[PDB]
Order: C-alpha cells, then structure tokens, then sequence
C-alpha cells in the first residue's frame, strides 16, 4: 500500500477521527486499513473512539475498519442506505479480508472539531 493511493475523506476531524479510503476501485482490508492510518501518522481508531466522535456529531455513510477487528458506521440521522436506517455507531462483523474504508484517530487533536478553535 502506497500513501499516494489514499483519500482523506474528512478534513475537519471530530474528536480526532477521520475517514480514509482508497482512490481505486478496491478498498482496504483490515491489515491495509491499519497501514493506511500508519502511513498518515495516525492509528486505526477503536469503536469507542468513533462513539466519542459521534457524540460530537461525526457522521459517515461508509463502513470502515476499527482496531477492534470489525467495521462500523457512524450515524446521526436514519438513512436506509447507511447502516440500515439506524443511528449510533453500528457494528458489522466481516472477514478481515473484506475491503472497506478506515477510521483513523489523531491523538494530537485537542479540539472537538479540528477546524474550530476551542478553549
Ligand atoms: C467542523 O467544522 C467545519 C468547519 O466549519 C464544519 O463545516 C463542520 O460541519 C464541523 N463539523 C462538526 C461535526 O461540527
Ligand atoms: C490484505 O491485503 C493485502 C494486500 O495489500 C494482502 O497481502 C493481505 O494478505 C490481505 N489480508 C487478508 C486477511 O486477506
Ligand atoms: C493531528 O492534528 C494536528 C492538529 O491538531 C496536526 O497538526 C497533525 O498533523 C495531525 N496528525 C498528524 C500525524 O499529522
């Protein structure tokens, strides 16, 4: 996996969280998801860290790997095409060979929204 084949799909990180995917037609298996975050200087987020981001209204319509070894989606408002209309951080247990996006975590972030200065 090469860094140049990655897409960063959240520029304003919410509680340290971004979503990373691959510019190509295949996405990231579990090993590749960890590598994608590592190449960016980030760790693969845990589900608990995505829940913390959801509390700050982080939302996606992509399943992505977390370090717990399954994929999650972060939902604020129900949509039938995103986590089967659920809200929450929803878990889908898939083979580690299955390709999805990756949730990466940036521990250096100290603001709730990295685009919004806070005291
Ligand atoms: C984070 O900040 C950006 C920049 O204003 C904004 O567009 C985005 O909606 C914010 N996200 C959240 C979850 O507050
Ligand atoms: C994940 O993909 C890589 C190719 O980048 C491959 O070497 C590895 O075996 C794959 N892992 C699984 C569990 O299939
Ligand atoms: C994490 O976010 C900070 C800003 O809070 C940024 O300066 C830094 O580059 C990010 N992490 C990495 C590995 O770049």
């Amino acid at each position: 996996l090469r860094a140049e084949e990655l897409s960063i799909q959240v520029s304003c990180r919410i509680m340290g969280i971004t979503l990373v995917s691959k510019k190509a037609n295949q996405q990231l298996n579990f090993t590749e998801a960890k590598e994608a975050c590592r190449l960016l200087g980030l760790s693969l987020a845990g589900k608990d860290q995505v829940e913390t981001a959801l509390k700050a209204s982080f939302e996606t319509c992509s399943y992505g790997w977390v370090g717990d070894g399954f994929v999650v989606i972060s939902r604020i408002s129900p949509n039938p095409k995103c986590g089967k209309n659920g809200v929450g951080v929803l878990i889908w247990k898939v083979p580690v060979s299955r390709q999805f996006a990756a949730y990466c975590y940036n521990s250096s972030d100290t603001w709730t929204n990295s685009c919004i200065p806070e005291i």
